[PDB]
């Protein structure tokens, strides 16, 4: 691999001063979005990669969602108060887009408590400030980037991954030139 | 439901003289067509509700996708005239949306072998007058109409419905009041 401004990545006009070293955005309603996480598992391979003591953002956006996107924020808002996204990224996005069990918030909200979640704990949680200001900072952040679509991915609020520009003949290939450029790029 | 114009639908200045009763316009590129087919079922939804004798129709826009996009409604031309609609839309949503494989005319055509349809039948059809007239109508419905954008909805040629003016916090509800808003409008 050889690193190119405009390739592998592109540069934001306007730098973004205390970003996330790497933040990803995403929706559970996104189809593409589904691709990265479900199936290529980007996060965690690009989490793989990351030097030490590099962390990983990842916030949700409402494109297409309408009220619904809007309590899928701030479900992620709580899942990352909670620190339980690990435990309910598979089934929210199994259930919004495969199964197609969640079509309310009672229903997301259920996903929770399965998950391990006790429901007054997801109220709590739901009601809080702190989700409150997290909800808030995910519109902020994508804001910030001028975010136009998701799936997307910046880095020290400078770069903006361009997977369009990555070799895609094969899955596993496309998410290690993936990967590969975020570690590029973080020690840039 | 109160239905009142400009919030569940809207009236068309110029109506269209011989128009289907009901006519969808979607593309495979549109998101919330993606949504529409796969995680609300819109079409079969309003076909319940509506009487049995009631023709719904389904029309593939040029405007989204570049090339790929005029092959596309090429292709929905092949699957009107072959009759296999129903073999086609999720893997074609999920070849341009979801994986991101399908990027030529041929990607197209594998879709549909892989549909069951046999390659020289594809081919004949991909080729035949019949559904380059098919091409041509779905252009010039759209034109029609004035289209600006999917995925849409016509009634009579008279009425577009409004999702926009419709509740998002939950999606059975949301299928409920727009399918209702169909019937609704048949009966005017
Ligand atoms: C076509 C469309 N469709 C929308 C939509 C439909 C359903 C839902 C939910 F299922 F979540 F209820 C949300 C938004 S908004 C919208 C627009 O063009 O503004």
């Amino acid at each position: 691999a050889q690193y190119e401004d405009g390739k592998q990545y592109t540069t934001l006009e306007k730098p973004v001063a205390g970003a996330p070293q790497v933040l990803e955005f995403f929706s559970f309603f996104c189809p593409h979005c589904y691709q990265f996480e479900e199936v290529l598992h980007i996060s965690d391979n690009v989490k793989k990669k990351l030097p030490e003591g590099v962390k990983m953002t990842k916030y949700h956006v409402n494109f297409m969602g309408g009220d619904l996107g809007k309590d899928l924020t701030q479900a992620w808002a709580v899942a990352m108060a909670l620190g339980v996204e690990d435990k309910v990224t598979v089934p929210l996005f199994e259930g919004v887009q495969k199964t197609q069990t969640i079509r309310s918030a009672s229903d997301i909200r259920d996903v929770f408590i399965n998950a391990g979640i006790k429901g007054e704990e997801y109220d709590a949680a739901w009601n809080s400030f702190v989700v409150k200001s997290l909800v808030a900072q995910q519109e902020k952040a994508a804001a910030d980037v001028q975010l136009r679509g998701v799936p997307a991915m910046f880095v020290n609020g400078k770069y903006q991954l361009n997977p369009q520009g990555m070799d895609t003949s094969n899955m596993d290939v496309f998410v290690q030139q993936y990967a590969d450029t975020v570690k590029y790029l973080s020690e840039k």
